[PDB]
C-alpha cells in the first residue's frame, strides 16, 4: 500500500498520481541536493513542497549511487514520526515539517519538472545533473511536505534583528527537546539549509514537553526543521538511523563549522551511530547560534542597550551551551529561555 497505508493504491504509481495536470503545471523548483530535487506547487489553494529521490537503480545520480528501498526507509519513517508530533499530547510540537504523503513512483522524469529544473538552472544555477536520463522502469520516492517557507541560509540578509534570531533558537531548541523526549531523536544534519522560516500571525507558539505546556514568542515567524536523511530515533526500543560509520567523505569536509560538527558527532558517539547521543542536537544548535552571530546580517542592528543585551545573551548562549547534555537540558535549564 502507498503512503504507509493511508493511500489505497498498491504497488508503484505514475508521477501523475502525485502530480495531476494542474499541480504538475504549477511546479517550480525550490531546492536541491545530492539526494535529488525539491519542487513547490499548489493544490487546494495551499502550497506544498515535493521532494523527489531516485531509488533502486544502478546509475549515478548527481555523482552518487542511488539508495535502495531499505536505505531510504529511515528518512520516510522519521519524517512521519516527526510530523505526527503536531497531534500528540504529552510531547507535542509543530516545529518539524508536516508530511502529507509518501509515494513510490515509477516512470521517466516528467517533462514539466524538467522545464522547472531548467528555469532554476538558468536563474540560480544547479550543482545537479539534469534528471532527464531515467527510463520508464525507474523508481522514485516522492515525499509531499507542508511548505515550510524559506531556509535560514537564503534568509541570511533578510531578518529583522537578533530578537528574531532568539525566537528562532528557542523554537529550534524546543522542537528538538520534544523529539528527544518522545522519540530519543537526533537530527544529525541541521545545517542552515534545513531550518525553514514562514510568516505567522500568531504572537506565541505552543509546545508540550513531558506533559508541561509552554509558549514561545514568535517574532512573526514559525520555524520548521526539515531533512531527516542522517537522523536517528527509536520507538519501544527499536532504533531507526543512518549508519555512517564506514563513510569517508562525511568527516573530511572543510571551510565551514558545519563540517566540524560531523567530526564532533563521531567523537561524541565513538562512531556508534545506533546509540542515543542527544549532545549531537546541542552541537547543531551551537553551529546555528554561530551562524546567527557570524554570518547572518540583520536589517536593524542592536542599537539600544536592551537590544545589546539580547545580543550579549545570545553570545552568552554561544559560549555556555556546549556544557549542556541535550536540547532538553538547554530548554529546561538555560537562562536564555527563562
Ligand atoms: N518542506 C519544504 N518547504 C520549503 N522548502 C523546502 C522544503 C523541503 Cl523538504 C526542502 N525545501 C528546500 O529545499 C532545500 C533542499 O532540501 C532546502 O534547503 C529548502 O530550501
Ligand atoms: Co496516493
Ligand atoms: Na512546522
Amino acid at each position: 500500500f502507498q503512503s504507509m497505508g493511508e493511500c489505497s493504491q498498491k504497488g508503484p504509481v505514475p508521477f501523475s498520481h502525485c502530480l495531476p495536470t494542474e499541480k504538475l503545471q504549477r511546479c517550480e523548483k525550490i531546492g536541491e541536493g545530492v539526494f535529488g530535487e525539491v519542487f513547490q506547487t499548489i493544490a487546494d489553494h495551499t502550497p506544498v513542497a515535493i521532494k523527489i529521490i531516485a531509488i533502486e537503480g544502478p546509475d549515478l545520480v548527481n555523482g552518487s549511487h542511488q539508495k535502495t528501498f531499505e536505505e531510504i526507509l529511515p528518512e520516510i519513517i522519521i519524517s512521519k514520526e516527526l510530523s505526527l508530533l503536531s497531534g500528540e499530547v504529552c510531547n507535542r510540537t509543530e516545529g518539524f515539517i508536516g508530511l502529507n504523503s509518501v509515494h513510490c513512483v515509477q516512470g521517466s522524469y516528467p517533462p514539466l519538472l524538467l522545464k522547472a529544473w531548467d528555469h532554476y538552472n538558468s536563474t540560480k544555477g544547479s550543482a545537479n545533473d539534469r534528471p532527464d536520463f531515467f527510463k520508464d522502469d525507474q523508481l522514485f520516492i516522492v515525499l509531499e511536505f507542508e511548505f515550510g517557507g524559506i531556509d535560514l541560509e537564503q534568509m541570511r540578509t533578510k531578518l529583522s534583528s537578533l530578537a528574531t534570531a532568539k525566537s528562532i533558537l528557542h523554537q529550534l531548541t524546543a522542537s528538538l527537546a520534544v523529539a528527544e523526549a518522545s522519540l530519543r531523536f537526533e537530527h544529525r544534519d541541521l545545517h542552515w539549509g534545513n531550518v525553514l522560516l514562514k510568516k505567522t500571525s500568531l504572537k506565541k507558539l505552543h509546545y508540550t514537553l513531558n506533559g508541561k505546556s509552554s509558549t514561545i514568542p514568535s517574532c512573526g515567524l514559525q520555524v520548521s526543521i526539515i531533512d531527516y536523511t542522517l537522523s536517528r530515533l527509536e520507538r519501544d526500543g527499536i532504533v531507526v538511523f543512518c549508519d555512517v560509520s564506514m563513510d569517508e567523505d562525511l568527516f573530511t569536509g572543510d571551510g565551514d563549522y558545519q563540517f566540524d560538527i560531523y567530526r564532533l558527532m563521531k567523537k561524541e558517539n565513538n562512531n556508534r551511530w545506533g546509540e542515543y547521543h542527544p549532545y549531537s542536537n546541542v552541537l547543531w544548535l551551537h553551529y546555528l547560534t554561530d551562524k546567527m552571530l557570524k554570518q547572518m546580517t540583520f536589517k536593524t542592528k542592536c542599537n539600544t542597550p536592551a537590544m545589546k543585551q539580547i545580543k550579549r545573551k545570545i553570545q552568552e548562549f554561544h559560549r555556555t551551551m556546549l556544557n549542556f547534555s541535550s536540547a532538553t537540558d538547554l530548554l529546561c535549564q538555560h537562562s536564555l529561555f527563562k
